[PDB]
């Protein structure tokens, strides 16, 4: 996969697991704790994670919707300070606790350009919200083409759970990707629940990466 590393040549870490084809900009604005390096990890085409973890001390957990099932790959056996999903759970691709298959599959099977801005209307909700987040890079359609057809494939192939322990969980009230009823039904009795009123892309109700574990 891809990663953007900010180095502040901090003792700790923050690991960000974005949402597929989301910019990583999308967290561009959140202010770091001091002593905390942050990696962007995104374009899940595999799973390969080059970045070495080994020096760090405390390492905190960010994962945004697929980005869930993915750190939970790629962070199996690594100790973790905290780690904090953001609408999505450890089941993406399922019809009671992620997006229902039938979803999963269309929106592969029709991805256009076109309907990739009506996925990222349903990712914001409201108009405002989508044309903020439009001032947001675009990553290129063929990457995020490609990046959904793996995705679709390995969660099809790998419907295992609880490969990490998550220490809290953000459920936005009107997610319309991953609906809050299915969020709440996967995390209910694994980790701590915060419900927030907003929609599948709710980092513009954070300033502070601090205020999703703390």
């Amino acid at each position: 996969m891809k990663t953007k590393f900010y180095d502040y040549q901090g003792e700790h870490l923050i690991l960000y697991f974005a949402g597929w084809g989301t910019p990583p900009d999308a967290v561009n604005h959140l202010i770091l704790p001091e002593n905390h390096d942050l990696l962007i990890c995104y374009d899940y085409q595999d799973l390969n994670l080059d970045f070495d973890l080994s020096a760090y001390r405390h390492i905190r957990l960010v994962a945004w919707s697929m980005g869930v099932w993915v750190a939970e790959r790629v962070l199996q056996g690594i100790r973790l300070k905290s780690a904090t999903a953001v609408n999505g759970t450890g089941l993406p691709c399922d019809d009671s606790f992620g997006i229902p298959y039938a979803i999963f599959k269309g929106t592969l099977e029709n991805l256009t350009e076109n309907t990739r801005l009506k996925f990222e209307r349903r990712i914001c909700g409201d108009k405002a919200s989508f044309e903020r987040y439009q001032l947001f890079p675009a990553r290129p359609f063929d990457e995020i083409h490609q990046e959904l057809t793996a995705l679709f494939a390995m969660i099809q192939q790998d419907k295992r759970i609880d490969l990490i322990h998550w220490a809290n969980a953000w459920v936005s009230s009107r997610d319309k990707i991953f609906t809050p009823a299915n969020q709440h039904q996967y995390w209910a009795l694994r980790c701590a629940v915060q419900e927030i009123e907003g929609e599948h892309y709710v980092f513009s109700r954070f300033t502070h990466w601090s205020a999703l574990w703390d």
